[PDB]
RNA sequence: GGGGUAUCGCCAAGCGGUAAGGCACCGGAUUCUGAUUCCGGCAUUCCGAGGUUCGAAUCCUCGUACCCCAGCCA
């Protein structure tokens, strides 16, 4: 439950409502990023628990900020996430003649006009914070006149910025938003829904209102951001002739530790190329967490324990891991990779290799088991060797055993390096019949395996109150390795992730992974404490 | 000016009855993954200062702090 679900039961139980209908509402001008997934949560989840509907529905009212890539993308991880939209997807597009009727009645009204203030003039006459505005001179023209030059603007007659549709209402109104709010500009802009059929088009806040009310919603749900945006919300809506009023409710954007939640810079990441793309790995966007590896599970997990309030907030990256981790732990099937290695010989061992069993989750056996090649040339993780190093280090010693990985148990002997001496392979024996812990790679079998070591996008917690987010990126944000994974991964699919023992959570893909070079993400790493 | 929010490090219940929960954190137990699991611990206090009440985080008052608004963006 949350305040949002309260109004809800109150609404239903006082016969306000017998139904309820939400909506998510994005404008296609970038991907979905994981504070839209708590919108999605959150209005779709309602839906689905209030036994209601929720539309997905593309807020396209700016066609020079939007592209058809983005509609196709947001449809895309909508979905993904889990969630179905009620009949069609709509667009605000599909509101043009209705909204250009409703600004005529507005003017009709003498509640709209013309005005021919320059872009420039507008916010001049606009006011300040603390100062009202004044009224612009051309706005007492009559119905006829401004139904005229409304028609001309429509009809291309009128250059960009020369002339705009506004609202006349209170231009001393402390709330600025209702300072005669512009409800057409002009552009002569190819819309990707409407084509070149229009070269006006409807501001946010006369449109959303009228979409709202015309598709029947019941509880808008938005941002802290349009708070004072509900006023206009309801004045458009009181003022027109349209059957319902749908209320707007706000509830705090999510905002994550260590990265940016805003389509404009992760925008700038993407058009700058300090990541692949909108998808990356390292990207907070719903493309990027699934790429990375996230689950919609996972994600929707994380949505449902941040909450919905009113308080600005600030994640952790330690709730959403949390997330991740919880889900992985139960179902990610194990398996045996080695990031960093170096070669480790078993004189001891005779043969050209055996085959040890391996279960596919240690806590799980109804996940199974696997045979894994064992042999007497290994690979093992560089820092699980250590020619010396205190007590506490249960790991390989140049004089202590260890075991290895669901293997036999084995005593370093002898190491060998090379000129800057750093070591090149361990010699070891092996005892014959003995099955800390460490994982490994029997050399021969071993499958070439590219491993992409993901880490915090941003150096700071809060880059995006820096002056330039861009100066304080982490630079081993990806730091990609070559090690060796077991035959088995020969196999692996894309996006599905095991847990490499002792390591974390890998997954393929990565828009890279070839039937040659495999690329394996980390998703996240395990707890290490 | 206006609109909002202030409860444990980070999230978050609580709507007059005398401070849930999660994450994180600190112990201990297990464990062929220093993981998992498993127990135990972690706000006599709710931005502050008064006030009303038998009694408030929950009501009033005066303050303090932070967020949002002056796009022909959303
Ligand atoms: N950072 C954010 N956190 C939560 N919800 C968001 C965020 N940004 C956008 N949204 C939601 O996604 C929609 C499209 O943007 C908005 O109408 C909001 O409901
Ligand atoms: N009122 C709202 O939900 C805002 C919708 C707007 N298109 C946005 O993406 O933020």
């Amino acid at each position: 439950t949350n305040f949002i679900r309260q109004i809800i039961d109150e609404d239903l139980a006082s016969g306000k409502h017998t139904t309820v209908h939400t909506r998510f509402p994005p404008e296609p001008n970038g991907y979905l990023h994981i504070g839209h997934a708590k919108s999605i949560c959150l209005n779709f989840g309602i839906a689905q628990d209030y036994k209601g509907q929720c539309n997905l529905r593309f807020d396209d009212t700016n066609p020079v900020k939007e592209d058809i890539e983005y509609v196709e993308s947001i449809k895309n991880d909508v979905e993904w996430l889990g969630f179905h939209w009620s009949g069609n997807v709509r667009y605000s597009s599909d509101y043009f003649d209705q909204l250009h009727a409703y600004a005529i009645e507005l003017i009709n009204k003498g509640l709209a006009y013309v005005d021919e203030l320059t872009p420039e003039q507008i916010r001049e006459y606009r006011g300040t914070l603390t100062q009202p505005g004044k009224n612009s001179p051309y706005r007492d023209r009559s119905v006829e006149e401004n139904l005229a030059l409304f028609e001309k603007m429509r009809a291309g007659g009128f250059e960009e910025g020369k002339a705009c549709l506004r609202a006349k209402i209170d231009m001393a109104s402390p709330f600025i938003v209702m300072r005669d709010p512009v409800l057409y500009r002009i552009k002569f802009a190819e819309h990707h829904q409407t084509g070149n059929k229009w070269c006006i088009y409807p501001m946010y806040d006369f449109t959303h209102c009228i979409s709202d009310a015309l598709e029947g919603i019941t509880h808008s749900l938005c941002t802290l951001e349009f708070q004072d945006n509900r006023r206009l919300y309801d004045w458009v809506l009181d003022n027109i002739t349209i059957p319902v009023h749908p209320r707007q409710y706000e509830f705090s954007r999510l905002n994550l530790e260590y990265t940016v939640m805003s389509k404009r810079k992760l925008n700038l990441l993407v058009t700058d190329k300090h990541v692949e793309g909108w998808d990356d790995p390292r990207m907070p966007t719903i493309s990027g967490l699934r790429r990375r590896g996230y689950t919609a599970a996972s994600i929707r997990e994380f949505c449902k324990r941040i909450g919905v309030t009113k308080q600005d907030n600030t994640i952790e990256m330690a709730s959403l891991e949390s997330c991740i981790r919880e889900d992985l732990n139960e179902n990610a099937p194990r398996a045996m990779a080695v990031i960093d290695p170096v070669k480790l010989v078993i004189e001891n061992y005779q043969g050209e290799g055996e085959m040890v069993t391996m279960p596919n989750h240690p806590n799980k056996p109804e996940m199974g088991s696997r045979q894994v090649p064992f042999s007497g040339e290994i690979w093992i993780d560089r820092a699980d060797f250590r020619e010396e190093a205190n007590k506490q280090y249960k790991r390989l010693v140049l004089g202590k055993e260890v075991r290895l990985r669901n293997a036999y148990v084995i005593k370093a002997e002898r190491v060998e390096k090379d000129a800057e001496g750093n070591i090149t392979t361990i010699f070891c024996t092996y005892d014959a019949d003995t099955l800390g812990v460490i994982h490994w790679v029997s050399a021969a079998h071993a499958l070439p395996v590219e491993i992409r070591l993901y880490d915090r996008l941003f150096s700071v917690p809060n880059p995006g109150a820096a002056d330039d987010f861009l100066s304080v990126i982490n630079p081993e944000s990806l730091v990609i390795k070559q090690g060796f994974a077991e035959p088995s991964l020969k196999d692996a699919v894309a996006g599905k992730a095991f847990q490499f023992e002792r390591e974390g959570y890998f997954c393929l893909d990565s828009r890279h992974s070839t039937a040659e070079k495999p690329v394996f993400n980390r998703t996240v790493g395990l707890r290490d404490t």
